């Protein structure tokens, strides 16, 4: 919760190794040549500093044996000693394993004879063997996978032009039905699989083919450095997010085809980043420099103590809640975080990060990676959580010298724009207090909530509640992600309308509307993978080593909820196509109208907002409107009285829905309105080029209708599957249907008709 500034013998003793060996050298680890191969180990710490070769990563496969040890001798500037640790092994040295043994003391202990040896892989590990204990001697040019050398970065012109659909690996083709081959559900490469449908049977999309019809811009993926949490010698069935660093530069090996051969998994990891840059997806990767699994680290083998943050009393200060916390306001530290993600941008090809627990993470650490990412290329995203899970205990001051500050939400102002900071307002706003799955927010009903959404429309970046972004650019704008309760979960649980995981006509209203609200707010719009299909963890409020088969993406959903999907699309499609609503600055907040205050306890919020963009929408109004009831919405901007409806309760998109004459709009219940410009919408242009489907569910004998009708919406050509209502009750079974259930979008709009007549269930 709190931070504190407190030095001790600790820092000062780090402080002073900074002072006199910080290595800002650019080859710690392994150079390797056909020729000879290179280690360097930073540890002024140490007496000694000994290189063990094996050929296995283990010793239980055939063919593992110890090969030599040998002496690395002292790096000497002049006569002076830098503080690293050297030797060179002349030869072809390719394809071995290695550990160092380090002979150190501690950092307040130099130079005295109470040392210790431990065994440990390379701090600057590149690849490893099984479970990451062993480092390994790679050429890094024989684990790129063909076509590499034309995989190019996928960035975004603006971050706030992003949507970001959140992602665990296993999560995506873990499930059977997600039509994925054997050998690859839950792998790198099921991402590599193209032409996937729902139980492989050729009718609707899953997995990379599905994204792509979705038409999400960036994929996060959930921990994919070596993690400890999975055993990669154990069984298919196991399962964690992985928010437990054993090796930050190396890829976690269960989600490879053979851990065992530390090549395999660099390879693949690197096919599933093309395979995303090839459908035209840019991928952060999610990263947690905040703290490691544990303290028998590489880090504290080789330099104990000097990589962790330590309270005056010889604790490892625990503002991760996990243990410990990386002390990046170390010089070394510092180094090791940017060189890192550079790393990973360069070698993997990744084109953004999101920082876990980034409130640990020191304003000058991140400001510096911020401007070496722009050295790179400035669109590269970065993005973190402005908390921390935790006391933190630190210096008062950076190995530059100037003060330290976390990176938190208190401390936006500090924080470059381009590094942007959950939004746990509008996330609260929206859906109810993400720390209690059964608390209410607006799309539930709450009035007193409403405040929370109407600060989220502009990135809490206009005025203050709770906290201030210094711009759209430095916000990230959504409702539900991994952690806690997912948003269908919440709505359930909040309601009581069903059971975890089943279709609800009033849940699903609820869920269009967040639908609404996360892509008319400004910002960096992100989801939760499957948040646009309902996605269920059955009440599972903190899921990272719960069952694989409770987290794996159900994709029997991209039919269950194929209209909610084509809400989400639609909506999509709105932001991308509204130049205010994808703004990095402040230049639209005086061109914002609200209806009432913006703090105001309402069940509707409204507003307009000009634009300035020629050829596009001259004005938007928005409304969103959460009583039970319908409700008859009167905007105070009266600057325009000819509106097109482009998204209601029914559908989102590009096209007309039909028109409003005046100020006052009838917004159903649970509902939003969309609406722009009459003459903004001729003269733009802007229409869709998705085909539409609408499925009917009707009383045979009567012609009334069961259940509302809904929209499905998708490409031209692209299949379909509709399915009875699951909500209709059990006293009625389909007796016809009038259409096609299944076939191919056209540019007309199809119908397809349910009839139903009565009926009694049987045993
Ligand atoms: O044994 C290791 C620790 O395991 C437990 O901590 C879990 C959390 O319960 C889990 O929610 C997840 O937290 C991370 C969160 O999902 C992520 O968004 C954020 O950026 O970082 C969080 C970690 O700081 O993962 C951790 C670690 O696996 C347990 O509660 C803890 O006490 C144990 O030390
Ligand atoms: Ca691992
Ligand atoms: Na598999």
């Amino acid at each position: 919760s709190s931070d504190y500034a407190r030095d001790n013998s600790y820092t000062k003793a780090a402080e002073d190794i900074d002072a006199q060996y910080a290595y800002s050298g650019n080859d710690l680890g392994v150079t390797y040549t056909k020729d000879a191969t290179t280690f360097k180990v930073w540890s002024p710490t140490a007496t000694g500093v000994k290189l063990n070769i094996f050929t296995k990563g283990s010793d239980d496969e055939q063919g593992a044996s110890k090969v030599a040890s040998y002496t690395l001798e002292k790096m000497l500037v002049d006569g002076e000693w830098n503080g690293v640790w050297t030797i060179t092994l002349v030869g072809e040295w390719k394809d071995y394993y290695y550990t160092y043994s380090v002979t150190t003391t501690d950092t307040t202990h130099i130079g005295s004879d109470a040392t210790k040896t431990y065994e440990t892989q390379d701090v600057y590990s590149t690849a490893t063997g099984v479970n990451g204990k062993r480092s390994m001697i790679v050429d890094l040019d024989e684990t790129d996978p063909e076509g590499w050398s034309n995989d190019s970065h996928v960035l975004l012109d603006k971050s706030t032009k992003s949507s970001v659909w959140e992602l665990h690996i296993k999560d995506f083709s873990y499930d059977k039905a997600s039509g994925v081959s054997d050998a690859n559900r839950g792998k790198y490469l099921a991402f590599t699989e193209n032409g996937t449908t729902l139980n492989g049977e050729g009718k609707v999309s899953t997995c990379i083919d599905y994204l792509k019809e979705l038409g999400v811009t960036t994929v996060q993926l959930n921990p994919f450095y070596d993690f400890q949490s999975v055993n990669e010698a154990g069984d298919d069935s196991q399962f964690n997010w992985g928010y437990d660093p054993v090796n930050y530069n190396v890829p976690e090996g269960s989600y490879s085809s053979n851990p065992y051969d530390g090549k395999v998994r660099i390879k693949e990891c690197k096919e599933m980043i093309k395979a995303l840059h090839d459908a035209g997806i840019s991928v952060v990767m999610d990263v947690v420099y905040n703290h490691t699994y544990s303290t028998d680290s590489c880090f504290q083998y080789t330099v104990p103590n000097y990589y962790y943050r330590m309270k005056t009393t010889g604790a490892f200060s625990d503002g991760s809640g996990c243990g410990n916390e990386g002390a990046t306001e170390r010089a070394m530290y510092r180094q090791y975080v940017i060189d890192s993600l550079k790393y990973w941008v360069n070698e993997y090809h990744v084109d953004g990060f999101r920082f876990a627990l980034m409130g640990l993470m020191d304003v000058e650490t991140m400001n510096m990676a911020r401007e070496a990412l722009d050295q790179i290329d400035p669109r590269i995203t970065m993005w973190g959580e402005g908390w921390a899970g935790g006391d933190s205990y630190h210096p008062t001051n950076t190995c530059s010298g100037t003060k330290f500050y976390p990176a938190t939400q208190a401390n936006a102002s500090r924080l470059s724009d381009r590094i942007a900071i959950f939004n746990d307002g509008i996330r609260d706003g929206i859906k109810g207090s993400a720390m209690d799955i059964s608390d209410v927010g607006f799309i539930q009903g709450s009035k007193s909530s409403a405040k929370g959404v109407s600060y989220g429309v502009r990135a809490n970046s206009s005025g203050t509640y709770k906290w201030k972004a210094q711009a759209p650019s430095q916000c990230v704008t959504y409702d539900a992600c991994h952690d806690n309760a997912t948003l269908y979960d919440q709505i359930i649980a909040s309601t009581g309308l069903a059971d975890y995981g089943e279709r609800n006509s009033e849940a699903v209203k609820m869920n269009r509307l967040a639908s609404a609200i996360i892509y008319t707010s400004q910002g960096i719009s992100f989801t939760l993978a499957g948040e646009e299909m309902a996605r269920s963890k059955d009440g599972d409020t903190n899921s990272y080593k719960s069952a694989a088969n409770l987290n794996m993406i159900k994709w029997q959903n991209v039919v269950d909820y194929a209209d909610v999907v084509s809400y989400y699309k639609g909506m999509m499609q709105i932001k991308s196509a509204f130049s205010p609503l994808t703004a990095m600055d402040n230049s639209y907040a005086d061109k914002y109208t609200f209806t009432k205050k913006v703090s105001a306890s309402t069940n509707q919020i409204s507003f307009t907002i000009q634009n300035d963009v020629e050829g596009e929408w001259n004005k938007m109004a928005v409304i969103y409107n959460n009583a039970t009831t319908a409700a008859d919405v009167t905007l105070s901007d009266t600057s325009v009285t000819d509106w097109v409806v482009i998204a209601n309760g029914e559908t989102a998109g590009l096209d007309s829905l039909g028109e409003v004459t005046g100020s006052t709009f009838t917004v159903p219940a649970r509902s939003a309105i969309v609406a722009v410009d009459k003459a903004g919408y001729e003269s733009a242009g802007i229409h869709s080029s998705k085909g539409k489907v609408k499925v009917n569910y009707v009383y045979e004998a009567t012609g009334e209708k069961l259940e509302d009708s809904v929209i499905l919406q998708g490409s031209v050509g692209s299949g379909y599957v509709t399915v009875p209502s699951a909500v209709i009750p059990d006293t009625y079974i389909v007796s016809r249907i009038g259409g096609n259930a299944e076939g191919k979008y056209t540019s007309d709009m199809q119908e397809v008709t349910y009839y139903y007549t009565d009926y009694i269930p049987e045993s």
